[PDB]
């Protein structure tokens, strides 16, 4: 018999807290508990790597605020975690057209009653024109501001949030961390918390299918060497992202809730070198925000650069990647030449490089905490049901929420 | 997002022959060649690895034997890959029915007259008690042979080209090699002539569907990341078995060949400790083939030991590991110790294990087939070890090639 009293489908920052909060619910004592999840490593959109084996680089979420995220920071503060300062919350290099639209917002402000359902292009492009608009928009470098799907006050929500234009408005005051030695220090420590209570680890599996089946329901699983597996629990906690609800058999998201749901893909890109070059430029700790592919560009210490882009740019870089190394490390070379102001010439070859795309990296609300099918049963959990969708902290305001759905299923 | 003059997909052995012969031509001067397959890395079913960094390891292919194996000895040779003795020949410690083996095949061998294309259980079990066809069978360890799709005549086949049992059928002329540093060492080296002739490698992308397009054809590929992909080129070689083959949507295997296909799984698990227990009893470089599941047991040198299963058996392990490592562990020890006529509690516990499940290991023939196939309508040609008189070895691939190799460059002139 493959079966469980409780299953949790997941195991990024969402499943591992839905887990630790139920084992710690004198309610759940002497029940058995089942973790999947279709990676071979817990942390989800959390991926820490070693770059060279010299330094430690995030190719998922990489930083947090003490400001918006309290419930993150506490959790890194029970697990022993150390954070260290993250620098990128100025520009060095301000344009008056980044000044321009920080008095803009601030003047345009009061309209958003009137008009904050419209697009942010539409928004912002009665100030001056359209194309005076699309210069200031693209000035703070997240190419998601330009879509129809996102409206005016989504962006003052977005821009205010986001440690490179935090000042633009008045949100310069919020404090930005990163983690010493990564965020899968984090998810290690609740992996290795909720084991130690007994949870049972399946990693490598991809659900297909839930069915149910009377007072329970039986699951369809595919190991990622094609070895079928079936499954009977009889409480099921679905903590995976609206765009893989959609993938299965379970009615989302009519039979869920009413919203529509949508994403964003990211992009990065981190490279090392021999000799840190950047030093005599004084980049070091600095970030560039540039009109060319690049985007946004970042100067860690003496340690690595990398470049981060969303939306349109990211699948550039993406299709990019697919043409071939060589002229993706070509392509970057220019773009840094221009981004400083030099020639090619002076910009070194790197010794190493590694990159990541996300087809759904942001993935956004368009409500509670978690979310219940109405005729199953079933509790969904992800961070795109929350205030703070797109961010950690979303991911552990939706799991106490859909902990708590469930102990009541099963005190009912 | 992009096109080739050629493409192939399938990164084996058998793909990457195929790019070699196909670079080696005359015909193909100027001609681009782009290579995609669905893993991070080269070489398919042949998975090298170092096992707790102090042994190479084989999760695939494993033995090759030069009497049997011509063409892949002339390959190792020619990419200056160094071979060392497969020890794994004899079975230093027989059971009862071990030793009745060969005498019991060699008595039955000329009934395979009459009841030749019977299924090889029926046939053994005619001529003695089913029951002791079972016993029989049983004694070496490949759980095939008493399948019903296995003939009797296709199990003497079997017997006689498996190192560990081809003494039951006096095949013992056959030598038996491995690699020194792994055969990724050999795949490595295919691979990097091929891309110093200029082709290029798309690892992680995954074949969806291929259609004609005037010329030639267009490809739609997944990449393990989500990134759909588009290409377009005017020859293609489909390097990739028969069960992959079928998931695509090439009428597989009607537009084909008039043959059928099936399949085995193949489980490998080994383990390592801290201490060469199994000297005590002068187990190094042999292998026990027992009753209990793990059928096959091997220690190497004072290294590790493994065991190897197929059909049942490989489902029966991949079973085991997917309730929990912790029962699958003490599963074998319980196991090694029936085997060994011992107390568990003798029996450590290893630093370290890893294990590999192969859904369709062994790809085979059911049915005068030709080496390589060519779709009826369309020209995409077929390349696999499954269509040659040597399928479920590297050397069938190394066939396979050099016949998808010519039938390409036949298409390309003219
Ligand atoms: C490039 C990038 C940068 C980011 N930077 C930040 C940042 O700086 N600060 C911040 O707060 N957030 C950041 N985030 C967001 C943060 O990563 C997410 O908000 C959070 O990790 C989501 O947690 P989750 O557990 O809800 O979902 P996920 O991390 O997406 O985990 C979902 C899990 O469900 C699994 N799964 C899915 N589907 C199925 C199925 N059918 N069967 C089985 N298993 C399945 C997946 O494998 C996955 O592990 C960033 C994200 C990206 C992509
Ligand atoms: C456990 C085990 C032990 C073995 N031991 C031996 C031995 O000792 N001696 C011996 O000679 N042989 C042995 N073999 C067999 C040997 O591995 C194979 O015969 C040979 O390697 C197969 O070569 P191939 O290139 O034809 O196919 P494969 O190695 O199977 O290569 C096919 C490739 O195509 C890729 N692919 C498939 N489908 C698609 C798609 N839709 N899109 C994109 N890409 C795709 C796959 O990822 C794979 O890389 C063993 C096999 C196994 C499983
Ligand atoms: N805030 C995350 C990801 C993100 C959330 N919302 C976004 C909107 C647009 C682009 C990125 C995001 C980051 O630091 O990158
Ligand atoms: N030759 C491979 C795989 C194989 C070929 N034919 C087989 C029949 C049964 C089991 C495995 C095989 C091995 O000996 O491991
Ligand atoms: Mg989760
Ligand atoms: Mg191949």
């Amino acid at each position: 018999k493959h079966s469980s009293d409780i299953c949790i489908v997941g195991a990024g920052i969402s499943g591992l807290t839905c887990a630790s909060h139920l084992l710690d619910s004198p309610a759940c004592r002497g029940l058995s508990l089942r973790i999947f999840d279709m990676q071979q490593e817990a942390g989800g959109r959390i991926r820490s790597k070693m770059l060279d084996g010299k330094a430690s680089i995030e190719l998922g979420a990489g930083r947090y605020s003490p400001q918006l995220h309290p419930h993150f920071q506490s959790a890194m503060q029970h697990y022993s975690q150390k954070s260290e300062v993250y620098p990128f919350t100025q520009l060095k290099f301000k344009s008056h057209v980044q000044q321009k639209l920080k008095r803009a917002m601030n003047e345009l402000s009061p309209r958003l009653k009137e008009h904050g359902k419209e697009s942010f292009l539409q928004f912002v492009s009665r100030y001056q024109g359209h194309d005076s608009a699309v210069g200031m928009i693209r000035s703070m470098g997240y190419d998601a501001l330009f879509l129809p799907d996102i409206s005016a006050e989504m962006a003052y929500d977005i821009v205010g949030k986001h440690p490179e234009i935090q000042s633009v408005t008045d949100n310069d005051a919020n404090q930005w961390f990163a983690a010493e030695t990564g965020f899968a220090g984090l998810i290690q420590g609740i992996k290795a918390k909720v084991k130690a209570a007994g949870a049972r680890f399946s990693l490598g599996y991809r659900l297909l299918s839930v069915r149910t089946d009377g007072d329970g329901y039986l699951l369809q699983l595919a190991g990622d060497d094609g070895w079928k597996l079936e499954h009977r629990t009889r409480h099921l906690i679905l903590a995976i992202p609206p765009s893989a609800m959609a993938g299965l058999n379970v009615d989302f998201p009519e039979a869920w809730s009413g919203a529509r749901y949508g994403s964003l893909p990211l992009f990065k890109g981190f490279l090392t070198y021999g000799e840190p070059w950047w030093l005599d430029y004084k980049l070091d700790d600095q970030v560039l925000i540039v009109d060319n592919p690049l985007r946004k560009i970042y100067f860690k210490g003496d340690k690595y650069l990398f470049f981060y882009t969303d939306s349109e740019m990211a699948n550039y870089w993406r299709g990019c990647v697919a043409e071939g190394e060589d002229g993706y490390l070509e392509q970057i070379r220019t773009h840094l030449a221009s981004a400083l102001g030099i020639v090619r010439e002076r910009i070194p070859q790197p010794l190493a490089h590694v990159h990541k795309y996300w087809a759904h990296g942001v993935e956004f609300c368009r409500h509670p905490s978690a979310l219940s099918h109405r005729d199953s049963g079933i509790i969904a959990c992800s961070d795109a049901y929350t205030e703070h969708c797109g961010w950690m902290e979303g991911g552990l305001l939706s799991a106490r929420e859909a902990s708590r759905l469930l102990l009541q299923r099963i005190a009912a």
